[PDB]
């Protein structure tokens, strides 16, 4: 569906459009807020009384927001998860207009076999529950991720950019008796000042910092005792898009040495879908904060990118909410969320 | 050939034998003194009037002496070496009794293509020589040795049993600049008590020393740095035997987690004769030390060696009173040491 009628009923949806297109909005968590926001605006203005229509304007709304940004993938989640929560309320309200147990959670041979109320308010709360989410990820990863690190070891840090990463950094060095040192990559193109800001935020809090060169990676790798990074996308297979620059070497180097791999992951920032190629799915960077002038651009060629995908053959934990889990094994975590139908949108 | 020719002029050869067979002479050294001396003696005594008579004679008595001992690889050496030397001076003297072009040291195309003096006295002075090589190993590795360790690094201890091996590290812990933790292993049926004396010294010499199990091996891997052997007998393309005991296992966890492997022996232990055969060269030891009783026994058959074979793919250092040498470069060394006829006997 066209944006026709979605205009005088609702406002901001060209400001997003606008914050998402011309990167006015920062942040993937701030996008999240405002998708749910929109929401929230389309619930309480708008009446429907049929849902099943509803749920496919939902859709296709969605489908909209995905096609306008390739590489936001948040928005398109949160509102996956909130069409997720709507169906199975759908499927109980029928058995009750109306008026078979499965083995687990969920049926396989069900998709090939032919199988007034207050719905907007527990729509409404919906909203709400996520908000809560997203809002306390923190109070429910610190209780599983400090379990893991232990004195007298070294822990290098690949892009330092997420408010969550930092955090969870900051409870752990709370606990003094637990001694760490904390070795910090620069990111050539757009990680440098959050780098420079992230080792400032360290000292701050009295922590051993370490600024490190994105080349220096092979000398260091023999000390380095566990690795953690802070990602923007989790995918189905394991491997992730990272917050920018130099991840994918350093995993490559991590693998040959044989090091452990953390990673601080979301169920919202989960995706269902699958990345097949590199072609596609990798952002690319400007080169304009490399090299001044143009007139030698004529013959050279600036090769540069901005966000980074990881192979799941490197990575080894993703500590969330609910606990640390497997990349071998997060498909079914997002399953637990997210439907195989509600894909392709 | 018998010892028929050799009864009243040297005896001590039976002597030898003895000590060889029923173990009363103990550590390589030892053995390959004993050979220098049987040379000494045979020199010294016996009547000669021809070279190549001669030269085939000390032939003839090196295969038997293998044939008494196989084991002894230092006392087969040390007789290599003295015939090479041997070899050299006969062939100078054979250009001057007859009164040639090469582009290195030794040459291949001079094998396809045809070709009274004091040579005793220089005999005599080659063991002399290689008397004093075999005094000081130590003197001559301790200036490449203490270049590797560093601070905050961890060392991984398999075989103890070489006397050689505690002294490089000795001279490494002297040093008041560098500090390192070591891990040793046990090795249970054969250098149980030789560990823990090693373990003593190490207490003594006021260094961090902790006993590790041969089970509690795996668990400690991901903080071990390097890797040393306390090797007995070099060989031809690399391969080493070890001075009994828990040593394969411990190079394969190393070359798995890619551990740097060292190791520490000298030129007398190295041999111009190639392993082809595990199960010929290395010697068992045995079964009464396991396990008590006999009638049930005879039921319980149990397996048990003394030396271990590691092969040349895990180590790749060899450093020598000389300097570092390679798996891939050893085997000149032995040719620069023993001649290309004096490898068969």
């Amino acid at each position: 569906h066209p944006n026709a009628a979605t205009s005088d009923v609702n406002v901001t949806i060209d400001t997003f459009v606008a914050k998402l297109k011309r990167r006015q909005v920062q942040g993937s968590y701030a996008i999240a807020l405002e998708t749910l926001q929109l929401l929230m605006r389309f619930i309480s203005a708008a009446r429907w009384n049929h849902v099943n229509d509803l749920i496919e304007q939902i859709r296709d709304l969605g489908n909209s927001l995905e096609k306008a940004h390739p590489t936001a993938f948040s928005c398109g989640n949160v509102i996956r998860r909130i069409l997720a929560v709507l169906r199975d309320e759908v499927e109980e309200d029928t058995m009750s207009t109306t008026v078979v147990a499965e083995p687990l959670i969920s049926s396989m041979f069900n998709l090939l076999q032919k199988p007034k109320t207050d719905y907007r308010q527990v729509a409404i709360q919906g909203i709400k529950d996520l908000i809560d989410e997203i809002k306390n990820i923190d109070e429910g990863i610190q209780q599983i991720a400090i379990d893991l690190i232990h004195d007298h070891e070294i822990l290098l840090t690949p892009t330092p950019d997420s408010k969550t990463v930092l955090k969870f950094l900051i409870t752990a060095r709370e606990r003094s008796n637990r001694t760490f040192t904390v070795l910090v990559t620069e990111g050539f193109p757009n990680n440098t000042k959050n780098a420079h800001e992230f080792a400032k935020k360290l000292a701050q809090h009295n922590i051993e910092t370490l600024v490190v060169p994105d080349s220096a990676v092979f000398a260091l790798m023999s000390r380095v005792g566990k690795v953690i990074i802070g990602t923007k996308a989790v995918f189905v297979n394991g491997g992730t898009i990272s917050s920018n620059s130099g991840v994918s070497s350093v995993c490559e180097c991590a693998r040959e040495f044989r090091t452990p791999v953390f990673a601080v992951a979301g169920l919202y920032k989960l995706s269902p879908l699958y990345p097949f190629d590199v072609e596609k799915f990798v952002e690319f960077g400007g080169s304009q904060r490399i090299l001044p002038r143009m007139d030698p651009r004529k013959r050279l060629d600036t090769v540069n990118q901005i966000t980074d995908y990881v192979p799941p053959e490197n990575i080894d934990i993703y500590i969330t909410n609910v606990g640390g889990f497997n990349p071998s094994f997060i498909y079914r975590i997002a399953w637990d969320n997210y439907k195989q139908i509600d894909v392709h949108l």
